[PDB]
C-alpha cells in the first residue's frame, strides 16, 4: 500500500529500492525516483526495475508516503528550498545523506508547515543483497510509530537500530564507508591468493566467502572476536605466523585510522555546510 | 545421505565446528555421528555431546562405526592414528583428511601398508562451517571413485562453498580461506576500536562492524564486477570514504593482507616438509 | 616432607631467588638448604648465608647435604659439574636442573656414566619466585618416579604458579615467562617516563605503574574473559584509555612483543644447539 | 565505621568493580551499599544485586541512603545528576566523584547553588579495585574535613594502593593507572600470541604471560632497585633475554609507552576543557 519515493535517483536509490522489492516489501512500481538527467544509467537500472522515474522532484513529493532523500549532501538545502511548500503532515522525511543534521532540514521545512516529520539515517550498498547495516534518528516531530515504521521498512534489507543523532557520523566511518574498506581487503587477499599460486577467480571466491563466514560467526557467537581468533590459531601454525605480519604492519592501527578519517571527514564537511 | 555413518578422530574444534554445521543443515542425524578423543572431558566434547553426537575414548570404535571417516587431529598427529587404525580401514571405508599441509600421499603410504586401495580425500575447510558458512576445497586420491568425490561435495557444500582442487593448491587455499577468518576478526576487532575511537558504543560498533563486513562479501559474491568497481561505488567525490581509503593505502594496507596469505601459504609447506624429513 | 634436604649447584640469582621464596613460605627452613659456590665472597653468597642457608665452596658437600639437588648453574658450566658431581649421585636424589636449554637427554647421558638410573627432573622458572609469584614448568625425566613429578610441583608451588610440561614446551616458556619479566621491568620504567612527562614524581609514577601492571595481571588471571573483552571494558567511547591504545596501535606494540618471545626462544634454541655441538 | 552507608550513582562498571571489593575485603557488607541507575535490566545491575547491594532507579533513593555517595556515571553526565541530587545534599554527605576529567571546582559550584559547603573528593582508581589491587589517588576539596579524606583513603585502601595527591596531578595518573590496565591487558593478548606462534597453547600462554606480568610488577613492588637494575638482572650475557629486549628496543617498545600515557592524559584534559566550555 505504502507510496515510495526517492529524490536522486543514483547508487542509494537503486541499492534500497533493490532491496526493498527482492524483500517483497514493495512494489516495484509503488516507487518513484526523480534526478535532473533522465539518461542515467542509475535511472536506466530503475526503469528497468519498474520504479516510476520523473525529472520533476514535486511530482516524487506529490507521489510519496515515506519520501527519501538521496541526493549528495551539499544538493539537500538546494532541494529542501525545492519542495518545502510541498511536504504534507502526511509525509515522513527520511534524509540519507551523509553529515546532514536533522536540526538543518527541520530548520528548512518548518519555514513551510509547522511540524515537519523528519528521520535521518545512515545505511549502505549491501542493502541490495538485504544485507545492509543501518541507524536511523527520530527528529522533533517524528511520532513514535513514525519510528517504528522506518525501523519494520529498513529491517527488511539488513541490521537496523535506532541511535541518538550524535552516533550516526561515526556509524557513516564504519559501516558506510566499511564495505569499501572489505572491498579493498577481499581484492588484497585475492592478489595474496594468486601470488602463492591460486587462480584469480578461486581466489576471489575463497575470500569473499571467508570473509562471510568470519562475520557471520562472530554476528552468531557470544565470544569475543580475539576468542575466535585464538580458536583458529594453532601453536606454531601457519594462521599466528600470518597474524604475527598483519601485526608487524600495524594492520589493526590502519583500520582505525580509516574509521577516524571517514568520522572527521563527514564532519568536516557538515561543519562546511553549516558555515555555508 | 540415511545410509551414512560418519565418524570423526579427534574431538576438537573442527569436528565440532563440522559436526554442528552437518546436523544444522539437516543432512547428517547427530546420532548418526561419533567422534573419538582420548580426552573426554573437553570443551568440545562437552558440546558435541549435548549435539547428540557419539563419543568414545577409542579410535578403533570410530573407525568400525564409520563410513566416511574425518581426521580430525593436529597434523603430527596424523601418522600416529594411521598407525593405530590402519589395520581397521575397510574396503567401505572414505577417509577424509582434514590435517593442514598433510598430503594424499603420505597418507596412502601409511594405510596400504595395511590393505591397499584406502580410498583417500582431502580437503581445507574453515571454522564457519559451524553457521554453514564454510570455504572448502578438497582434492580426491589415488583410489578414491567418482562417486567418493561426488559424495563428499554434496556433503561439504551443505556447511558452505565446497569445490575441487588439485591437491597443489591446497596449501595456498590454507592461507587464504583457512587463515582467513582470523585475518577477518582481527580487522572486525580493529573496526570495531575505530568505532568507539569516534564515540560508538563497543557491543554497536561490533554489529555494525561484522554486518558491514557480511554485506560486502555477500555483494561481491553475488555481482559481477570487479572488487575496485564497487569500491569505486562507495566513494563519492571529495566524500568520507575515500579520504579514508587514502589513509589504508598510505599505511600499506593491501600488502599486510598479500604478506599474510603468504606467510601461512609458506608456513603449511614448511611444516609438511618438516614431517616429510621424518 | 619437612625432613627433606634441598641443594643448590650455584648459589646466585636463582638460587637466592628460590632460597628466599621457599623459606618466606615456610615450606622449607634456612637450614635445610645448602647452596655451593667457587666464591664464597660473592653478594648472593652473603645474602643466603644472612638467611640461614648453609654455604660451602664444595660442590660435593652440597651433594651429600642433598635429597633435591638443584643445578643453577649458567647453562655451560652444566656439563662441567655433571661431570664433577656423577660419581656421588644415590639413588635418593632428585636432580632439579634450571638451566636455559639444557635437556634432560643431555643431563641423563652425563650422570648415567657414571650410575643408572638418574632422576632428573627440567625446570624453567623465573626471578619472581623471590615474592612467591614465579611461574614455572617442568618436565620429568626417564627415571623420575611419579612422586618425584608430585613433590616437585608440590615446592615449587609455593612460591608461585607451576605446572607440568612436555619438555620441547620449555624453550617457548623460556622466552615467554623466563625472560617475561624483564619485557615488564622495560614497560614499567617507560610507563614511569610517561607519568613523568606529564607531570607526576618519579616515585609516584613508578608506584602507580606497577600496582596498575599487577591489578591488571591479577584481573586477567582471575576472570574467565578475553583479555580482549577485559580492554574493551576499560575502553570508554571517545575516550582517554581508546586514544591511548590507538598510539599503541600505530607503533605495532603487539607485534614487539611477539619479536621479543620469538627472540628469546629462538636464541635459548640456538644456545641449546651449540652446546650440543660441543 | 562499620554502621557506614554507602551509595553509587551509576550502577556500572566501576559502581560493581568498587562493591565487588569492597564486599570482598569486608569492609562493607553489601546491604550497607545502594546503588542507582535508571535502567534496573542491565547486567552489572543484576551483577550487584546477587552480591546482596541494594538497586533502585530512583538517585534521591541513594542520596537519602547513603553517607558516602560516589558519583559513578560517566562524566558529561555528572552536571545532570548534580542538578538532579543537589537539594538532597546533607551536612553528614561526602561526595566523591571517580570521574574522569571533571574538577572539584565544577562539582562544588552546581552543588553550592543549593546548599553551602559541600563535602566534595575526587578519585581516580581502576578496575582491578575488583580484584582488590586497584590503584587510586584522591584529592580532597574546599570544605571536605581532615578526616573526610581519611576515611576515604581508609576505605579505598582496602581494594588497593591509595594516597592523597593534588588535584592538578589526577589527568596524569588517568592516563597511567587508569587507562594502564588496557596497556597490560594489550600486552598480555600480544605476549600469549608470541608463546603461541613458538608452540604454546593459548591457555598456557595466557595464563604463564599474566603471572610473568604480575611476579614482575609484584617484585618491583617490593623491591629498593630501579626497574633497570631489575631488567640487567634478569639479561644473562650473551642470553635470550638481552637478545629479546634488543628486539624490543628496536621497535621504540619504550616510545610506545610513553605515548600512550602522554595520549591518555591529553584526551582527558581535552574532554574537560570541551565540558567547561559548555
Ligand atoms: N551510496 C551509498 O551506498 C550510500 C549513500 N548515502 C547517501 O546517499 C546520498 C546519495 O548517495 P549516492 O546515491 O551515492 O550519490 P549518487 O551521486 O550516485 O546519486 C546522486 C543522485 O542525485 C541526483 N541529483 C543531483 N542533483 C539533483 C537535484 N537537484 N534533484 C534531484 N536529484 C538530484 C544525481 O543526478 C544522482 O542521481 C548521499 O547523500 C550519500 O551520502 C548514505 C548511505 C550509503
Ligand atoms: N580449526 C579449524 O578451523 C580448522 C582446522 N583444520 C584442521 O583440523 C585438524 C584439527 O584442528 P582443530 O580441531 O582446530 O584442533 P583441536 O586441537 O581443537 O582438536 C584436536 C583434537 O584431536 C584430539 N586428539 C589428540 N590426540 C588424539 C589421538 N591420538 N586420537 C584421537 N584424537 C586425538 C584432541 O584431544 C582434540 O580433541 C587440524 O589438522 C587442523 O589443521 C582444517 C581447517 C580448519
Ligand atoms: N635468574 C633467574 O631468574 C633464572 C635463571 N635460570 C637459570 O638458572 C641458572 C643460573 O641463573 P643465575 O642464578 O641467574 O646465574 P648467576 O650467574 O647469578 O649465578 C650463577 C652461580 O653459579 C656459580 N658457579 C660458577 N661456576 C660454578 C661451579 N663450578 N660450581 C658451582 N657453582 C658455580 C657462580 O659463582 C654463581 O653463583 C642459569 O642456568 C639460568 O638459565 C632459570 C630461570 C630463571
Ligand atoms: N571503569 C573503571 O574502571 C573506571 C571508571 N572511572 C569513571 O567512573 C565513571 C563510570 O565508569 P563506568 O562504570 O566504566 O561507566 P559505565 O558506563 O559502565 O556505567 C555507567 C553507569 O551510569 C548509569 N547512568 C546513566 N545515566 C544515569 C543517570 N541519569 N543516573 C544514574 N545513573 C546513570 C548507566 O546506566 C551505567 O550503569 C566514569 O566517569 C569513569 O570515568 C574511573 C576510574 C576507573
Ligand atoms: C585452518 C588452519 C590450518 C590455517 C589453522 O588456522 C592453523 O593455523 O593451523
Ligand atoms: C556511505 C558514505 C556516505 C560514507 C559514502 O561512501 C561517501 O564516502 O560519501
Ligand atoms: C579509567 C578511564 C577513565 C581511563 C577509562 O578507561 C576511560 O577511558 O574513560
Ligand atoms: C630466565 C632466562 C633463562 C630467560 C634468563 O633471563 C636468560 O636470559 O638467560
Amino acid at each position: 500500500s505504502m507510496s515510495v519515493g526517492f529524490i536522486g535517483a543514483g547508487q542509494l536509490a537503486f541499492a534500497l529500492a533493490k532491496g526493498f522489492t527482492a524483500a517483497g516489501v514493495l512494489a516495484a512500481h509503488k516507487i518513484m525516483a526523480s534526478s535532473p538527467d533522465m539518461d542515467l544509467a542509475t535511472v536506466s537500472a530503475l526503469r528497468k526495475m519498474g520504479v516510476k522515474l520523473t525529472p520533476h522532484n514535486k511530482e516524487t513529493v506529490q507521489h510519496s508516503d515515506v519520501l527519501f532523500l538521496a541526493v549528495k549532501p551539499h544538493i539537500i538545502p538546494f532541494i529542501l528550498d525545492e519542495i518545502g511548500a510541498d511536504i504534507e503532515d502526511r509525509h515522513i522525511v527520511v534524509s540519507c545523506a551523509a553529515g546532514v543534521t536533522i536540526s538543518s532540514i527541520e530548520k528548512k521545512l518548518s519555514a513551510f508547515r509547522p511540524a515537519p516529520r523528519v528521520i535521518r539515517c545512515m545505511t549502505n550498498t549491501p542493502v541490495v543483497v538485504r544485507e545492509g547495516a543501518t541507524v536511523y534518528a527520530t527528529g522533533t516531530h517524528a511520532q513514535v510509530e513514525d519510528g517504528r515504521l522506518m525501523e519494520q521498512l529498513l529491517s527488511s534489507v539488513g541490521f537496523c537500530t535506532e541511535v541518538e543523532e550524535d552516533l550516526i557520523d561515526a556509524v557513516t566511518g564504519l559501516s558506510g564507508s566499511g564495505p569499501a574498506y572489505a572491498f579493498t581487503a577481499l581484492d588484497a587477499l585475492a592478489d595474496g591468493g594468486v601470488k602463492m599460486g591460486l587462480p584469480r577467480r578461486l581466489a576471489v571466491r575463497l575470500g569473499a566467502q571467508a570473509l562471510l563466514g568470519a562475520a557471520k560467526m562472530l554476528l552468531h557467537s557470544e565470544q569475543h572476536p580475539g576468542q575466535l581468533k585464538d580458536n583458529v590459531s594453532s601453536p606454531g601454525g601457519a594462521t599466528i605466523h600470518a597474524l604475527h605480519v598483519l601485526e608487524s604492519g600495524g594492520f589493526r592501527s590502519l583500520l582505525i585510522n580509516a574509521v577516524e578519517a571517514s568520522c572527521i571527514r563527514t564532519r568536516e564537511l557538515q561543519s562546511m555546510a553549516d558555515q555555508e
